[PDB]
């Protein structure tokens, strides 16, 4: 239930956490991580799945290469104690599918790479999520 | 009171409670009962009168083929006890025309027949909503 | 500090308390007097000078033949005690000009003609109002 | 985390603490500085670097010409007792570079002659700003 | 889950819709049914079974001369569209036993006696609460 | 529906905004106008008649030495822009039997002359209230 | 910050969830294990050592026979996905000592043989508690 | 706007971050700088000048042995980033007249040998509070 799925347009400006896809006069600000973001020039068409995140006081955009990758997110982020800050910094640093399958192996030491997840947060995930990928 | 009503463009994606709509560059992500789904075509346009539902944390698109439908949905969640989940599984299993009538007639058995709904929960429903359809 | 303040397109359908505007395959929602849905034929191209409305569980559109309207619905909307609805009802039949004279007189009397407004009403606007036109 | 970055279209309106800009039928409505609004021409296409800002019973868009300067306004509304119309009054005064600086220096006088800036309310910028700047 | 069940003291006075019951210094203001009331001597000692109701902005206390009348009473509560006054009012025309026999029995006509309650009103409590009581 | 409506001790302290009522152990903090606390003197016991007053961040008594005054201070709270500081300088102002006065006859000026009253606020009350006293 | 941490008075009635006891004219509910129950008599005094909790809409009272043990309850709470409810649930099958060493030792098995503890739901505690008994 | 001013009874047992105080069959929690706590001894009567805090899910009770302490503590609340904690572990670094003058005299120096305080804090303190003591 998240609304937005993907946007498409031309990328007005490419930063380091972020982008500007500007979709019919509407520049839209999407998150990434790095590797998204690498492959994506300025000037160019460009589209990413993203994931919707809405509160009571934000709307915050979250884009990636495809929906298999944006739809992992937000499982990260069905875990206590998981923000969206957080499981872009994991998937910055296990691809979709090097995750899923940490996650189902139960491989704890390779998400204790992750900067912000310790022993405890770590297998938190494992534990509700081993079944789920 | 529902701010976006019908959604038109490109069929991005047909997953099996949803449909991602391109509406100018914008893919918009819509659910809807399979019925609705099966006649959708990735790659063809196509357009849902649509239920748009805010809260604190989320907004979801509901899609249908008509607003006549649509419209009774709205109505169906105004039960005290009926979730968005809930009125898309009771369309789901009665077309609009079969339920309105459903509802006029007061059969329970026919409603009792969607997962979900006890004796009771029917008959909230034909109680509060015989009058209104 | 409204967002939306026009939407312009083709008028998809014309119900008796709102219309349906597609600008650029998205089907708006805006609700306007009678008399502004009047003016209006399905079919062809329209543009409402629009007040958006955003709640915690809602964001409602208004829609009028020009803001001189709309910011005089807006502030309606700023007496202690004044609904969308009502707005919308007090300019069904005070047109702006109409009314802003009615609020500088302190035209009870006028205002009372309302659906909705006792005198205890109708006197809390002009008394909070009538510099305010 | 702020969703709408740009928006680009035709402006419909000019008024002096807002503009209008039509994005593909929807008429965008923005706020800026008396100085971005001047070179602003009604009939022309414009594009502003826009700051989104949500809360529970509304959403403004706040315009500007540059997102140097965009993202500076965010800035300021870090600070505790920092409102948006706020801001927008310091940056009418205090273009963002000539801002910028007088928060690294400590510029506390140069501040002051910002209406409903007081000593303390200047102070708690600086401090809490010298290093972000 | 109410934390305060009885309050036992002084009466302070006797209203019509209330009673203050003076417990070690404290007065505290308790609701009850006019009949309650009646057996209530201002100077005397008493001692009432009460229902705690807590909100937002609010913190009532409703009284009884047993429990078995105030759990009865939280149970109407339990219903939706079933507020406080309107739990009392109910009481105040049946007792709880009579009322309790009235719901078993599904005794609509009993209820709609009841200020407040047309056919809907008094169904939806037969409904959810036949085998409740 | 206020709870605490009395509350009796011995005085701890009286300063010039509130008193302290020890009722049990338990030190109450109740606020009153001067004239009330005039007649209180620190060592002896002493009754308050109390309005509290629950909001999401605060709970505050409010003391008079009687309810027919107390029942007076809840009212001027349902007047739209009506705080507790000003219905409390209210009546520092206005003795309860000379305000209600004023407020039948609808005696602006009398009003007029409490610290935060214009003619709008004066007038508001005397609008809303003058049937009610 | 619990506030209330003890309740002591007469026993006016012992049920099966809960306990009142009256402490100075106020009949106080608090909510124990049948173990605690037990122990108690109606008409004699009696002191529980109390965790209170409160919400927008609720302040419960949950007892027990000592401190050490109501700790353990608020710790219990401290998991996510862990209510006042199950918490109760667990030292009812749980005593204080045999639940901080289940918990220690990591003995999923143990917690498993209490109502509403799947695998899932045991591992949380005795990963996110372990080091805390 | 504090309630609960002050708390006496007999002590049934003093931990390191607070005491419970029963008064009048119950027993009261507050919390106090490990100063106040030395001077209270289990078993005897005793009497603190308490601040009191109430959110949407707390109440927690604070203790001093004067309320010209109590005082400054809701000042020192008064800051943007102090919390309770916090003005607790500054009293408990700083006595009550030892921290005003700090505060007058702007010694920062002073405040920073407060855990959790760094330039920055110390600061927004002295601006905000440098006229308030």
């Amino acid at each position: 239930e998240f609304m937005i799925a993907s946007v498409r347009g031309e990328v007005l400006e490419v930063a380091l956490d972020h982008v500007v896809i500007e979709a019919a006069g509407v520049g839209y600000r999407v998150n990434a991580t790095p590797a998204t973001l690498a492959t994506l020039r300025q000037g160019t068409e460009a589209r990413l799945i993203t994931a919707m995140i809405v509160r009571e006081d934000s709307m915050t955009l979250y884009g990636f290469p495809d929906g298999e990758t944006r739809d992992l997110f937000l499982t990260l982020l069905s875990v206590s104690g998981v923000g969206p800050r957080l499981a872009m910094a994991a998937l910055a640093v296990h691809d979709a599918p090097a995750l899923r399958q940490v996650l189902a192996d139960g491989n704890v030491a390779a998400l204790t790479r992750v900067p912000g997840i310790g022993k405890r947060g770590a297998e938190r995930m494992v534990l509700e999520l081993r079944d789920k990928v």
